[PDB]
């Protein structure tokens, strides 16, 4: 309750000039983070062997890069978020409302990066078609999603970025929310996991969010607990200008891990 009190002052807008404005949003720089996250998830989808028919994207926040390249390999996408303010804005872009985050530099870039000849409409297009519902979700809960929830369980496949480590005081919390939505996914399923590395603080307007400062083996260890074989972690360490002062992340992993059930 002490974290869900801090993200309560949590501005989605605020949030998204942090990190996907430029510096750190400039997709041209091909040794940025951005660039490296949509290769990671661009890469591992390209294997064919994360297929299936559900996703759940756990934690989505205002951001919607994370299922770029998963859209085209999943029919029916699930998106979730602790944030009403977030669910709201995941609908002005779904709905192409007014006021919408404009995302067509990364669509553009997943575009580019998958190389399939596919414009960036038509991408768009796709994702905002296979989401078929944004749901209130709480990691911290044995049962994220809640009873009855509308979303096809369990998942095929989940995916979730920098929302763990985001809201979890402690790795203990990481790791118990690690399991709880672990339950979420279908055994044999796939997790692509994001997150920052070592960080322990991040601002999103007034609020201001504690971090549990994580390494890459903490992450490994923690997925093996909770039942996964880790197929690939890589790590990106944050250059010097893209060190800003909205956090104190020092770099960013890529899991792809398999449930071995
Ligand atoms: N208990 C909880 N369970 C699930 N998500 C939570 C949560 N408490 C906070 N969150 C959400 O976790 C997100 C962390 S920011 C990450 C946003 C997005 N996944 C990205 O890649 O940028 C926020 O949207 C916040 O509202
Ligand atoms: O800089 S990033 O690695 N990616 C943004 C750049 C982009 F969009 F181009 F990929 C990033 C994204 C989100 C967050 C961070 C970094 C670090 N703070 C966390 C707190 F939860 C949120």
């Amino acid at each position: 309750a002490a974290v869900a009190s801090a993200y309560q002052r949590f501005e989605p807008r605020a949030y998204l000039r942090n990190n996907y404005a430029p510096p750190r949003g400039d997709l041209c720089n091909p040794n940025g983070v951005g660039p490296w996250k949509l290769r990671c998830l661009a890469q591992t989808f390209a294997t064919g062997e994360v297929s299936g028919r559900t996703l759940i994207d756990i934690g989505s926040g205002p951001t919607v890069y994370q299922l770029l390249s998963a859209c085209s390999h999943f029919e029916d996408i699930t998106m979730t978020d602790f944030l009403e303010v977030n669910r709201q804005e995941l609908g002005r872009w779904l709905q192409e409302e007014p006021g919408a985050f404009n995302w067509s530099m990364y669509s553009q870039h997943a575009c580019l990066i998958e190389g399939k000849g596919e414009c960036w409409q038509d991408k768009e297009r796709q994702l905002r078609a296979r989401v078929k519902r944004v749901l209130p979700i709480d990691v911290h809960q044995p049962q994220p999603l809640g009873a009855g929830s509308p979303a096809p369980l369990p998942a095929d496949a989940l995916v979730s970025a920098f929302c763990l480590e985001a809201v979890s005081p402690d790795l203990a919390s990481f790791q118990r929310a690690l399991d709880h939505i672990t339950t979420l996914l279908r055994p044999g399923g796939h997790l692509l996991l994001i997150g920052a590395l070592e960080e322990s603080w991040y601002l999103a307007g007034e609020a201001r969010l504690t971090v549990v400062p994580v390494s890459e083996e903490e992450v490994r260890e923690a997925l093996v607990r909770s039942g996964y074989k880790v197929r690939d972690l890589r790590t990106y360490i944050m250059p010097a200008h893209l060190q800003t002062g909205v956090d104190d992340v020092k770099g960013v992993f890529f899991a792809w891990a398999q449930k071995v059930g």
